């Protein structure tokens, strides 16, 4: 079973990763994990990836595809794999096709932007400990205060609404053509594509996935 799992930053697609891994007996792989691990191995691909990153340079599509091809040839991908958050562009998806890396399912984990914004901007944090509260989902016991220390809660610059919205805008401009690419691949019979409603409770999403996948 070969699955691509896509989703907007903050949508929460990772909430279903362990269910998929345990359903098929397949690992979760990501280009980020490949890039951070490339150094650990002695492969020449990894050394080439190390030097790119050490020079602050962009990882080219050709290199990332090589790393993906390398990763799925490892023994743990014999039942398949859950490719998390890649491809990100049409040129990357075509490079997968050029390399011969087809998958059985493309899952788009879909949560509307407004709900992602609400989830993130409602966060309140105790920065010294990393404790995280949410005004609606998990409020502090005492208003504005960390339960443990009583210190006044703050918010993160990375969670500012304008910053989240800019991130989502950029995501959809990159991902909309990719989604259409995979829908066309599915109409051609090369793969299966499904839009997954990620606003439902996790257990209901899990059930939905069972119906989509089999
Ligand atoms: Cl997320
Ligand atoms: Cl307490
Ligand atoms: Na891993
Ligand atoms: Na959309
Ligand atoms: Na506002």
């Amino acid at each position: 079973m070969r699955i691509i799992l896509l989703g907007a930053p903050g949508a929460g697609k990772g909430t279903q990763a362990q269910f998929i891994m345990e359903k098929y007996g397949i690992p979760q792989i990501s280009t980020g994990d490949m890039l951070r691990a490339a150094v650990k191995s002695g492969s020449e691909l990894g050394k080439q990836a190390k030097d790119i990153m050490d020079a602050g340079k962009l990882v080219t599509d050709e290199l990332v595809i090589a790393l993906v091809k390398e990763r799925i040839a490892q023994e743990d991908c014999r039942n398949g794999f859950l490719l998390d958050g890649f491809p990100r562009t049409i040129p990357q998806a075509d490079a997968m096709k050029e390399a011969g890396i087809n998958v059985d399912y493309v899952l788009e984990f879909d949560v509307p932007d407004e709900l992602i914004v609400d989830a993130i901007v409602g966060r309140r944090v105790h920065a010294p400990s990393g404790r995280v509260y949410h005004v609606k989902f998990n409020p502090p016991k005492v208003e504005g205060k960390d339960d443990v220390t009583g210190e006044e809660l703050t918010t993160r610059k990375d969670d500012q609404e304008e910053t989240v919205r800019k991130r989502l805008v950029e995501y959809h401009q990159m991902t909309a053509p990719l989604i259409g690419y995979y829908s066309k691949e599915a109409e051609a019979g090369n793969t299966k594509y499904a839009k997954v409603d990620g606003t439902k409770p996790v257990a209901e999403v899990r059930a939905d996935l069972e119906k989509i996948l089999g």
